[PDB]
């Protein structure tokens, strides 16, 4: 898409160079904004080819509260084995601050349906946020949140929302988090009855890990196809009930695919 | 400041009206980001004079763990004077969640030692956050954190900070709100022997009140001067022992006053 590619140059040609935590050596810049439009059509890149299976399936086990890699290997996706402990299990991640948020006085936080019924009954609220960043369970999470916060807005009876991403593995991991978030929208805005509107990522360190430049190199040569549409087939009754059969992605005609390995 | 008024003209051309829970009446956006670069001076707006006092005795009741507006009276600062109850307490707002974060189990995380030790133990951490949003908490304090989520990034030996502001008023609080991170940066590169990088600002719902076009216009026709210097006359023996006459602003040449009313 051509705000990823430029965001790729972006860090090529204002990166500096960083040790990083897994040893690998990482070129980054610190802050970055983008908007997709998402009536632009759904934004999946198209200069390699992405595993559509493994962005929904993630999003589904998400919306369930699961931290446990069992339902993903049922559905064949490895997105997440190298960070699972002996039994699967990878802490309080992302589903469990979702769901569940822990409080102090024993109770428990359902943000997804929270924000639902602000979307529906308070609309204008500027308080309509899902934080993944629980400072009190940090150490017992296998990997630290990379999207971490989030905020919705309406407006002209359009659904937006806004990420802020802490850190970015450019290439492998942010065209997974571009499309995931861009289908909570759609999924948000069906179930509230509002049109979509923007999806705008900012980030905190985005980078490119040092064994990915020719990768970088390779895909920044190519120019990108008209960008996929999604064709929801169902309105399901609640947000939490959504299946993988329910989603078509049409008319998407991607670059072939880029190998590249993960920093562990 | 050349950024500062291109987004308050960017409210005003762009802004779709909104009835806020205030019933004051809003424009707002959604999305913005603007980078001040620390080395090119200090970010206090000129073409208003701001009120230095209340912005640093602010941040300092902040450091200190404070949640009670004892000390603001002190020293006499008003800014959080009507949303604080009958014993002059907030709940627990932005210095409870800095100091003592309160986990499921009794214990507390001071997240301000946790980011000193890791800009001085780990410096390419990209971690290294401090977060107010505490869910768990969040219907105990009289005014939702407005500025919710910061991160700081060290690349070649200078600090820069992305802060993620949720709500704005671009007239009233938005001046006060960089001024204060860019403090915060200057006190935290002092105590870590760092030169300072840039202030990324990203704001969520960006918005002019109703009841300010007035003055919004007034201020839009007078030209930004230069931008004072910081100087910090001692260095204190940790973050927590900074006092009100320990910063300096030299060069500080502001356009007069300009008076307005905060919506409640
Ligand atoms: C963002 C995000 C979600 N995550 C989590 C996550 C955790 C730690 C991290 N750490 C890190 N340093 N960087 C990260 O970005 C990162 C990301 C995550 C995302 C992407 C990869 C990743 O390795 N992406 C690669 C490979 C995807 C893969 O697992 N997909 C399958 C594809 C199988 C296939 O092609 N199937 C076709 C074949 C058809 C037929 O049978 N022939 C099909 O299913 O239709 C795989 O390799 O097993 C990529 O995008 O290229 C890992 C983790
Ligand atoms: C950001 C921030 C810190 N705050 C807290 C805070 C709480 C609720 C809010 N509510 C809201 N709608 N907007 C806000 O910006 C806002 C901000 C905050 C900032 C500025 C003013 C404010 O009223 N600023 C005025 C007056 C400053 C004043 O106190 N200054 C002295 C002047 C002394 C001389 O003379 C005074 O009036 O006593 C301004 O900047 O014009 C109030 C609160
Ligand atoms: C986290 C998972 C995700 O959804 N998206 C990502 O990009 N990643 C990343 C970012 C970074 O490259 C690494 C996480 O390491 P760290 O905690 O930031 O040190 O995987
Ligand atoms: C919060 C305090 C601060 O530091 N900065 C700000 O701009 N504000 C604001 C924004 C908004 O006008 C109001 C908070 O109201 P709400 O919680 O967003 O509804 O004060």
């Amino acid at each position: 898409m051509k705000q990823y590619l430029e965001l790729m140059q972006k860090v090529l040609d204002e990166g500096t160079q960083k040790n990083d935590r897994t040893g690998t050596g990482t070129l980054s810049i610190f802050g970055h904004q983008m908007r997709f439009n998402l009536q632009d059509g759904f934004p999946l890149v198209t200069t390699k080819r992405c595993h559509l299976r493994s962005i929904i399936h993630e999003l589904l086990w998400f919306l369930q509260g699961d931290t446990n890699i069992a339902y993903l290997h049922e559905n064949n996706v490895t997105i997440w084995d190298e960070w699972a402990d002996e039994n699967g299990d990878l802490g309080p991640v992302y589903g469990k601050q979702w769901r569940a948020w822990p409080t102090p006085d024993g109770r428990h936080i359902d943000q997804i349906t929270t924000v639902l019924n602000q979307l529906k009954n308070d609309p204008d609220s500027r308080r309509i946020i899902v934080s993944a960043w629980n400072v009190g369970e940090l150490d017992k999470m296998a990997l630290a949140p990379c999207h971490a916060f989030f905020q919705f807005y309406v407006a002209d009876g359009k659904l937006s929302c806004q990420l802020y991403q802490r850190s970015c593995d450019v290439f492998l991991g942010l065209p997974f988090n571009i499309a995931s978030y861009a289908l909570l929208v759609h999924m948000m805005a069906q179930q509230c009855d509002l049109e979509v509107g923007d999806f705008v990522w900012t980030g905190g360190d985005t980078h490119l890990y040092s064994n990915h430049m020719d990768q970088t190199h390779l895909q920044l040569s190519r120019e990108p196809r008209p960008l996929p549409k999604l064709i929801i087939k169902r309105k399901p009754e609640s947000i939490f009930d959504y299946r993988f059969e329910d989603f078509e992605i049409e008319g998407y005609d991607p670059h072939p695919g880029i190998k590249a390995p993960v920093a562990i």
